[PDB]
């Protein structure tokens, strides 16, 4: 029957790509025949300047009333001097997360046939192509444990965050992790400092307690440390990566930025419900922002993620991702997926919102 | 007047690199007429099988006796199936910083010239070339946090670390990366998570504190999962890079595989006496040991750390450096160093250690 979505596009090109990813939507929606109501709400920088603060009473309650919340991107120059811990991005994001029990992201990221040599790896590595899911816990470990804070004064002041997990958070993480695998290559990497941390001790084992309902996934450790470094030479032997909060924050971001193509990439954070956030995996360009440069794509398959993740619409989601597909290899870029000698056949915001409309619209 | 050092070759290929650092250290002793005296003793993987432990006693007496630590790689095969808590590498390393007070890690990665397409990084960004010193805070922060363990048990059962930062311990941190930026290119970039760790909060608010003794050098502050972002993109833009203990062992490594060339690249681990504990970047490879493969000017520029940091000795290790130079720039490179259709030209350990040794001897 009817969804009900907040949508909180935030700051920068969020507005500007939000708008390309509802346009796609509407034609999933027609083509699908799906209800679906939208709310806009504040959140981020524009919800400082226009109610005081990033997450506002209001905003939190409409995501309350609603199926998922499709999410823009928050941040930029004009509150970049508020304290890091008033900041607009993490004032929205770790409420939300903590408040919705958001304990899973995934963050797909692939080098796309076409644009590895837009990757910062070389050319030998990119060649060879990469597909990394990254599955990272999000509302455990050093993010949320008590005590932080700090005591004394002087030279002998100190601060202290605890890094904390029970059994219980690792082995929900851990499932999701082995389950994506099965569906792709069957290979989880769990990533740790079980040589130094406590919580690394627990979580290697617990991740091998669950490994045994999965007898047809490959499971391998690595230290973060040293995954940092392999993703850098095979990035191609990884599938899944199952990582805690804090490794995680790294590991993902690493692995975008080796696709060299952020607008392609988007990110789920999901409760045990299905319940979930969906977001661009990059930040809020504001810079580029009123200018219809920004490339909408990732913010559409945050759209595609929310209907499969949260909405259970698995045909519309995949409609989505397959007029990206015709997209990329139809001529339709935008000027950062191209070469500079090329930057002059780029597509505006606009135009890239159209065609992936359109090509739902026809049936691809 | 007389030096003593505590020579710890540990395991894999620790020894025959180990050897070559002496047979340089030798020519150095002679050119410049300092009197050396070494003991050798047990660590890691062969104090396991030797003494029943990693880092046996008599050793961390022998530590104690010396002016500093020449130290070559631990861990391997043999023992990875030991808990990762009892293994070699942490069963050494940790009580060494925490017993010797090793607060200060100095991790100084370049580019070499002519080397620069054996970087995994794409073409045009390793033609630019780096040149990045991190600097990395060693006795404090999450790895020796107290209270560190775990309670509970079933589903309820949970593990904790505590990530712990004082004033002292950052400012002393902070004044290394300060005092190094000036000597090279005026920069320092501060690597935090100061929007969601009450460390971080402190780390970037004393790092702040300690810049006003340097007028000349620029600070800036960046978040880890950014740091580790824009190192692939722009890493000729940093200097000194200045972080914590789990950001930096994170970093380090990261900047390490980005050269391409590990064998190259030493580590400087010092208390504020300037005892130290020196050692090649890279691990044991225990597959290529005992064949007179593997690279030993990693283990080399460790020595030549060793003289400058803890010896005061800067012409010897200056000499050192240059004999490295000159073998780097005269056809003197190892297996791993070529491209495998060169890889006929390799020169072997032996023959590396005898170059920069008579290199020294010449008066380079
Ligand atoms: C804003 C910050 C708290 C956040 C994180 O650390 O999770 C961001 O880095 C991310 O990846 O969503
Ligand atoms: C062995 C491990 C404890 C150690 C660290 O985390 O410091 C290693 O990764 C390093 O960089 O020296
Ligand atoms: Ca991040
Ligand atoms: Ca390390
Ligand atoms: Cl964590
Ligand atoms: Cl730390």
């Amino acid at each position: 029957s009817s969804y009900q979505i907040a949508v909180l596009a935030g700051d920068g090109i969020g507005p500007e790509v939000m708008a390309e990813a509802r346009k796609v939507l509407k034609a999933v929606e027609a083509r699908f025949g799906l209800n679906i109501e939208y709310t806009e709400y504040d959140v981020g920088g524009i919800a400082i300047d226009n109610h005081g603060c990033p997450l506002p009473e209001a905003t939190l309650k409409g995501c309350e009333a609603a199926d998922a919340i499709l999410f823009g991107s928050v941040g930029g120059p004009k509150w970049e001097k508020l304290p890091p811990n008033e900041q607009p991005e993490r004032g929205a994001l770790l409420p939300l997360r903590g408040h919705f029990e958001l304990f899973c992201n995934l963050r797909p990221a692939k080098l796309h046939d076409g644009l590895e040599h837009m990757s910062p790896l070389r050319s030998d590595i990119s060649a060879r192509g990469f597909d990394v899911l990254c599955v990272r816990e999000l509302t455990g470990g050093i993010y949320f444990g008590k005590p932080k804070g700090r005591q004394g004064e002087g030279e002998s002041e100190e601060a202290f965050d605890t890094m904390r997990y029970s059994r219980r958070e690792i082995s929900r993480i851990a499932r999701i992790a082995f389950e994506a695998a099965r569906g792709r290559r069957k290979k989880v990497t769990s990533v740790d400092k079980a040589n130094v941390l406590a919580c690394s001790v627990l979580w290697r084992q617990v991740v091998e307690e669950v490994a045994v309902d999965f007898p047809d996934v490959e499971l391998e450790h690595i230290y973060i440390d040293n995954a940092t470094m392999q993703l850098l030479r095979r990035p191609d032997e990884f599938d899944v990566m199952l990582c805690s909060n804090l490794f995680g924050d790294i590991l993902s971001d690493e692995i975008a930025m080796l696709t060299g193509s952020m607008g392609l990439l988007s990110s789920a954070s999901m409760n045990s419900t299905g319940f979930g956030l969906f977001e661009p995996a990059g930040g809020s360009a504001p810079d580029i922002a009123g200018k219809g440069i920004a490339n909408p794509i990732a913010q559409i398959l945050s759209a595609a993620l929310m209907l499969r993740h949260s909405l259970k619409q698995e045909e519309a989601a995949s409609a989505i991702e397959r007029a990206v597909t015709k997209a990329l290899n139809s001529g339709y870029l935008t000027g950062e997926l191209l070469s500079s000698d090329q930057r002059h056949k780029a597509k505006t915001t606009v135009q890239m919102g159209d065609f992936i409309a359109d090509a739902v619209k026809a049936g691809v």
